[PDB]
């Protein structure tokens, strides 16, 4: 899909691979983040699940698919 | 984004590439397929149109962002 471009995360999930859910920082349903920026982030008492992933990539940075309040410590707009 | 997995085309657009939003196939309005896989596809009829983007990824060959009628020759799935 078409995003913001610069400062994003580029982390892409293959067929067995982890990622986060989370609802209180997502735009949308299909939103996900990687491991490292999910931990590189704070999201203590935010609505977040694991994910088991076939698919996709971390929206880590992106503000058309994350909340700025979500990006992680490496990935400042 | 969380998305399919395999047989997905990789194509990443940086500050000033060129995509195709085309709304006949595409499942929201922020999808969009890069120029090689919109000119491999069929999109005739279609209610397309360029987009001068700065950032995103190609969502063909994707069936959670783009219907497969207008996957691309080369990403079949
Ligand atoms: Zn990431
Ligand atoms: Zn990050
Ligand atoms: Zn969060
Ligand atoms: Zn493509
Ligand atoms: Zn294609
Ligand atoms: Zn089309």
């Amino acid at each position: 899909r078409l995003g913001s471009g610069g400062g994003v995360c580029g982390s892409v999930w293959g067929q067995n691979d982890i990622a986060y859910r989370c609802r209180t920082c997502e735009n949308d349903p299909t939103c996900a983040i990687c491991v490292p920026c999910f931990q590189n982030g704070d999201h203590n008492s935010h609505d977040y699940s694991i994910i088991y992933t076939g698919g996709g990539c971390c929206d880590c940075g992106d503000e058309t698919a994350w909340k700025p309040d979500g990006f992680c410590s490496n990935h400042k707009g």
